[PDB]
């Protein structure tokens, strides 16, 4: 505000003082720059939601119109549009609409400086008239949206056309999913059914009955034809908006859901056939879990479009599609006939075509051979050759030496390195695997997870878990992708973006239905592995972690009164020590404070986002403490959507807020940074409930995502389902209660002793 106010004084004084200016700078030039600077200062002030400063600017701009008309300037339209924006941002919807309509009626938007296209004005009126319900959605399309597309004059590229096409597609989409229109179609459908049943009873009575029946049919044809036109315009404009600009890129997720719902309706497939080849494939690159799950060999038109799109994605962005094709052709999910012929065979045909073309031919074989040795190394468990906790050189097994040789002959980027999508299609700047460190660690389990290290070409170390056995990493990979998408939504609001509220991601890469390649997050330490030694180092007279766990597990088959009494007796001899994490890794006070502040913000963000998505299984081994930045990282995100309160001893807390987590906050225990960041996160989440619905809808058309926790993992954890889950998520984002009251309720039930006392003992709540 300080810089922008001083810049306003500067530009006005310079426009007033004629003797200070240079020779060839007339007063029209100084005025025009001044106006442009004011317009620039109004966009910035609108983002910050500073109402009084947009009001000041738009008033001071409107006062410059008389002086500007005498200098020979035509700046009425842009200045009146700035006034209309100030009105609309203060709540005057009708006054803003009337003002924009006046600009459009009597003004010459062509012959005037500070240009103003007529199609962005028309679409602006159309949007504001739809929000205010000022006209029926059949006149909005006839007066404002179709004239806009006609003013584009055949231009189908740029941000102007991008705005117009997204405007029109969102409009038509909104007209399809209309509760009134769906009720009317249902009413006409029941009418048709009942009248046909009545005609079936009787077979001038029949004559009039069948005349009424025919008129019902004509009405129903009219309604369905209206809905079909809306569908064509919706899909076509979504595709044209993706091909024009990059402002609207979650239109790829919405087009994809809309197209997989109408896979049979041949009119959608014709429109998609016509317009699909103009979208850059970098828009669909992150949707390969949903695209490769619908692959089938059926010879329809939907499949001839879907296979060609998947093929082009894997050719343009191979490190984003190749592993999905390999997994699809090397993961025999079952020998039984449960459609996977079509999925498993079609992926095999794409793989065969990939190893035939010139762009990707030094890349597919590399990924082929390397994945084969990674999977072989994963599956190889020997209790003698691999002892849990040791550090074995990977040259003594035959698997290890075949792995080393194969990886030396075939250079690829590290499989667990997160590669950003390249608009120019250049993946040469990506570090390849140079060599492997000679040894590999081993963790405790049955099928020993082995931690490899890879030294890349740029000289960095990429550690990896090579996880084998009887787990499902596709659950964890899908949920990691959903959490990353929602955290990307948080960047669009001023309060969460000012605080960098978001989550830390990692990379899960499923190779087969029994193995995968997890990224070992660089310089973290599990929360339980810090807290259990620290509790005995700082309080040598307290109980140990194992004595608390056993004491809590013994009273697991008793009445809630005895469980709560045992829990109070434990935690009276167990004091939190999480505050020492910030005093021994960061002894400098101005680093200590920034690290402690980052921990609170990263904890608050994942607490609210993990409540909205039902995230469970938040014990100490799934939470990592990054001791370079202080932030927390949540891994193992597969038990979501409330699958955790179905377990034998349910997890009935919204998130993890035990006494340690809270102790690592400070001396204002949960008030202050934690409570304010919970409220900013939850406030920005329930203003993006449409986008979160889109993301979960894309999840609904994923054949392979399981919405219940299979007893295999349910026994590994404690020693329509889509419609219910998405409905619960949708009612956690309801604006009925305020954010302050919602957060107060969550923090009450997350720290309650009667809730923490009846949790599973492996969920270390005493800690
Ligand atoms: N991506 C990762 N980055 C860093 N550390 C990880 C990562 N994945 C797992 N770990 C840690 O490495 C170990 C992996 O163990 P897991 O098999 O996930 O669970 P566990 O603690 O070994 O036993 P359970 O089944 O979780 S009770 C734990 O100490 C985790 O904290
Ligand atoms: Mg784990």
């Amino acid at each position: 505000s300080q810089i922008l106010s001083c810049r306003e004084t500067t530009l006005s004084m310079w426009s007033q003082r004629h003797n200070l200016r240079a020779a060839g700078l007339t007063s029209a030039d100084a005025r025009l720059v001044q106006i442009r600077g004011m317009l620039l200062s109004s966009d910035i002030f609108r983002f910050h939601r500073a109402r009084q400063e947009t009001l000041n600017l738009s008033t001071a701009l409107s006062d410059l119109i008389p002086s500007c008309e005498s200098l020979g300037l035509s700046v009425d339209a842009a200045i009146k549009m700035e006034a209309a924006n100030a009105l609309w941002d203060h709540g005057e919807m009708i006054s803003s609409i009337r003002m924009l309509q006046a600009i459009d009626k009597d003004s010459s938007l062509k012959k005037q400086s500070v240009p103003l296209s007529r199609s962005d004005l028309l679409s602006k009126i159309g949007y504001q008239v739809s929000v205010a319900r000022l006209e029926s959605p059949d006149a909005i399309q006839k007066k404002y949206l179709e004239p806009a597309l006609k003013e584009l004059k055949g231009k189908i590229e740029g941000r102007e056309a991008g705005q117009v096409f997204h405007q029109f597609a969102v409009f038509c989409d909104e007209q399809l999913q209309n509760p009134d229109s769906l009720e009317d179609l249902a009413r006409l459908q029941n009418l048709k059914k009942g009248k046909d049943e009545e005609v079936a009873q009787l077979k001038s009575h029949l004559a009039k009955a069948k005349q009424w029946q025919e008129l019902d049919q004509q009405e129903l044809r009219r309604v369905e034809q209206t809905r079909s036109e809306f569908l064509k315009l919706c899909i076509e404009n979504y595709l044209l908006s993706l091909a024009a600009s990059d402002e609207h890129d979650n239109d790829a997720l919405r087009f994809m859901a809309l197209w997989l719902e109408k896979s049979e309706e041949e009119v959608a497939n014709e429109v998609v056939k016509k317009w699909i080849n103009k979208v850059p494939t970098r828009k669909f690159a992150l949707l390969m879990n949903q695209l490769s799950s619908r692959l089938q060999d059926h010879n329809t038109l939907f499949q001839k479009l879907l296979i060609d799109l998947v093929y082009r994605i894997c050719v343009d962005h191979p490190y984003h599609g190749m592993y999905h094709i390999w997994t699809g052709a090397r993961t025999r999910v079952n020998k039984d006939d449960e459609v996977a012929v079509s999925r498993q065979r079609a992926t095999d045909k794409i793989a065969k075509a990939l190893s035939k073309n010139n762009k990707v031919s030094s890349i597919w074989p590399a990924i082929d051979q390397t994945s084969r040795v990674y999977h072989a190394l994963a599956m190889d468990r020997d209790p003698t050759r691999y002892k849990s906790g040791q550090k074995v050189p990977i040259k003594n097994s035959p698997v290890g030496q075949n792995f080393l040789s194969t990886m030396s002959n075939n250079p690829i980027p590290p499989p667990t390195l997160q590669i950003e999508v390249s608009a120019n299609l250049d993946y040469s700047h990506v570090p390849m695997i140079h060599k492997f460190a000679p040894e590999m660690a081993i963790a405790s389990g049955v099928s020993a997870p082995k931690i490899l290290t890879a030294i890349g070409t740029d000289g960095r170390k990429y550690k990896q878990l090579v996880k084998g056995g009887n787990d499902d990493l596709r659950q964890d990979a899908i949920m990691e992708q959903v959490f990353a998408a929602v955290s990307e939504l948080l960047k669009l609001h001023r309060e969460t973006r000012q605080r960098n509220l978001g989550i830390r991601t990692y990379k899960v890469l499923p190779l087969t239905s029994s193995s995968g390649l997890i990224e070992f997050v660089s310089n973290t330490i599990p929360l339980h592995e810090y807290l259990m030694p620290a509790h005995e180092r700082y309080y040598p007279k307290d109980l140990k972690g194992s004595q608390c766990r056993k004491e809590i597990a013994n009273a697991q088959t008793k009445n809630t009164e005895t469980r709560i009494a045992v829990y109070r007796r434990v935690t009276e001899r167990f004091h939190p020590v999480m505050r020492y994490f910030f005093m021994e890794y960061f002894p400098d006070p101005d680093e200590w404070f920034q690290k402690r502040t980052n921990y609170t913000r990263t904890t608050a963000a994942i607490s609210m986002l993990g409540h909205v998505l039902g995230l469970g299984d938040r014990h100490g081994h799934n939470i990592l403490l990054d001791h370079k930045t202080g932030e927390v990282v949540h891994i193992d995100l597969g038990v979501a959507f409330e699958m955790g309160r179905v377990l034998p001893v349910p997890e009935l807390v919204p998130f993890r807020l035990t006494r340690d987590i809270v102790d690592g906050m400070g001396i204002t225990k949960t008030e202050g940074v934690f409570r304010r960041c919970c409220e900013f996160t939850l406030d920005a989440l329930r203003e993006e409930a449409a986008s979160i619905q889109t993301i979960l809808d894309s999840l609904r058309h994923d054949t392979l995502y399981q919405w219940s926790i299979s007893p295999v993992r349910m026994a590994k954890l404690q020693n329509s389902e889509a419609d219910r889950a998405i409905e619960v998520v949708k009612k956690k984002l309801s604006k009925t209660l305020s954010v302050m009251a919602t957060v107060n309720d969550l923090i009450n039930q997350a720290t309650s002793v009667s809730n923490l006392a009846v949790l599973y003992s492996g969920w270390a709540a005493y800690a």
